[PDB]
């Protein structure tokens, strides 16, 4: 089980992050940073980056200056058990595998085992 496939390795990107609201520095939501590969029209400012929400799973364009490391997998079961954007996010921090609803580039790699059998 290896299947060489380097999908741009990063520390901040490809991981869950907390987005700080511009209308409320307090309010923050989880989002899986990503790059506009498929989406073209999606114009990402120079000080902006594409992310993947863990609530509705929508594509938002925030500023990296609004993002900041977070501990979703460190959150209490109370927050996760409740907060969705967190839970899912956390799940991806434990299961390290987004839902088929995302289909990043692993959910498919799953398949029926390594290669039939």
């Amino acid at each position: 089980g290896s299947s060489g496939s380097s999908g741009l390795n990063d520390e901040l990107l490809g991981k869950v992050v907390s987005v700080v609201s511009a209308t409320e520095r307090t309010e923050w939501y989880p989002a899986l940073v990503i790059s506009p590969s498929c989406n073209d029209d999606i114009t990402v400012k120079k000080d902006q980056c594409l992310v993947r929400s863990f609530i509705d799973s929508k594509f938002y364009s925030i500023a990296r200056k609004d993002i900041k490391e977070v501990d979703i997998l460190n959150l209490p079961e109370s927050e996760l058990s409740t907060k969705p954007g967190l839970q899912k996010a956390s799940i991806f921090l434990k299961t390290r595998v987004v839902p088929d609803n995302w289909k990043m580039d692993i959910s498919e790699i799953l398949e029926s085992g390594p290669s039939s059998g």
